[PDB]
């Protein structure tokens, strides 16, 4: 697994 | 404190 990211400005594990 | 990230891509608490 690996930290994910979401970026849209706004930005937030699997 | 606050989580900081940096990106420049590459993308990384004070």
């Amino acid at each position: 697994a690996a930290i994910i990211g979401l970026m849209v400005a706004k930005f937030x594990y699997k």
